[PDB]
């Protein structure tokens, strides 16, 4: 059962020399890239839209203002159970073995952003990927 | 307290060139190789043998002509409690960190097996080294 | 981002590193020598023009390989980019380099770096315009 | 939130060459070593009062033996949480993705001592860095 | 099974790799390169007979290392893999190879590989008859 | 702790292997071709003093580097190993080695390995007397 899931590789990746390592973990579990974009600076109208649920909550401006400091990917990968598969690598920061349990010591600063449903994947693949 | 376990390198992880990335997490973690064969093709009476407990369930076929249809290595490895922490290292393809968890994304090609217990071990070691 | 440079190399990351999960471990070799990316493209399947435009000079060969799978281009910025990447790709009898290391065969080796600055600025106007 | 916690890497790290392979781990979770020293063999005394809870303990007399067969290096990490996430690195060789989980298999060479708490950590610190 | 090609060379995992637990490692290297594996063998302890007959030209000292701890014969194949894996092999002052990244010994070096098209024939003969 | 040998070398992991996070990948590299450390010690900013002594021969730029961020000093036992960690220390244009993989610049490459004999003695005694 494929399954497709967007990915954003944010710009602390970028400026740790992670890109390749975040995204060798994904490949080596098997997923294959189907979309692929690099932004240099995402437009923060699409990065609003995406954090849309988030719109009323405290660090929402920062986040944003993050997310567009420095480049960004966004990919669509594809694979079985994809969707839960992958926002599993992802992991949180208090889990070894995962991305950001291995790489990252921020919740703000997470060097990744997974889907975490099938309507958030429709939804969020539909923003970078229109 | 030492103890012997059989691990089967499926075809999988030679299509995948994925053999010495599996068999290096074992061997970081320790375990010393006591016993190694290499099977271009197991004979499938083999895999039936090991195997046998599945005999009637829908899959059974499958995944013996999937363990048929590339080469195999069966191990038997030495440790410190090295048969439950070895089933621990493969894991399972939902838990990151471990073996399974970081480099599968199938309940059938799953990269390798590991004995699951003592009576298991036992049987399965004089199945591949009589 | 300070990778920053330079110079400008145009790279291409071959279908054979797709099928053969290849990609990050290339990408990443370039990424730990520091050079900062400042165009990247995906292809799910480069167009044949821009694959007969590259190589512009067997050859119908070569370009369906490069035709087949997908592919990514990817605009390298550093100092000195075009020869210190063109040195980690280096060739198949080069171990320690990209090819050297990962690769076995002539067409199907993983990689292209711009060999010139010459090469470079026409490879970088096809790919990216 | 900045803090501050102790690390031992134990002589068998040395022994089995996983120092570099320990302390990268706890690199690329982005802490910072604040400070560092380097024991060719620590004071059996330093070592006693690090682990003096244990003083009741019928491990006890091996444990110190052990931290004292072999160089160690006492570091001191900073970073947010630190003392709580490295612990976790830190693990437990029953758990694959961190540290012990990955390298070790011993409850005595285990690679790598980590503070488990503030106290334990303010205390541990005074102790290799007074 | 892509790997596969035109030539067959015979690899020997040494005693010290398995002390230092280097053995995927090693075998990772190759297995990148992407040759397959023909034929394999684990010894707990090779044949003095058979470590004698590869050596066959201090002898006796050497011949006590590769019988001392357990030993791996491989048999890779791929287009020139002869020589191909011998560059891998590399040497104690060439970083990028595996004896160049790993090794400081000219007696204890981790890994065997076939020289020659002559010496592979032999040596796959005397490990795999 | 068999790494030990006959040769004695210092080894310098200069700031920027700490900004860029690369302190262990480095020593990583050495302690993977079995080299032993005799002697540590780390600065969260080594001396002025020392930076001078060391390379007492934009002098000024290159000592202002040396004493922004971080360092630590390393003293590395076995055989030949001023000139073996020379090579794997490399150059910026060599790859398979340190700097060769790793760095992009020749102020801040990541690493410093006594390149002599006579370099080793002095330079153990300016950081380890």
């Amino acid at each position: 059962g494929l399954q497709r899931t967007l990915v954003l590789i944010k710009p602390d990746a970028f400026e740790r020399s992670l890109v390749a390592e975040i995204m060798g973990r994904i490949e080596k579990k098997n997923f294959k890239i189907v979309s692929m974009k690099f932004w240099s600076k995402a437009p923060r109208n699409l990065i609003e839209q995406h954090y849309k649920e988030h719109s009323e909550q405290s660090y929402f401006n920062d986040n944003c203002d993050f997310m567009v400091s420095g480049p960004i990917i966004s990919i669509v990968y594809e694979g079985t159970d994809a969707i839960s598969k992958i926002r599993r690598l992802q992991g949180n920061i208090l889990t070894p073995g995962t991305i950001r349990g291995d790489l990252a010591n921020d919740i703000r600063e997470n060097l990744i952003h997974a889907s975490d449903s099938e309507d958030s994947a429709v939804d969020e693949i539909s923003i970078w990927f229109p």
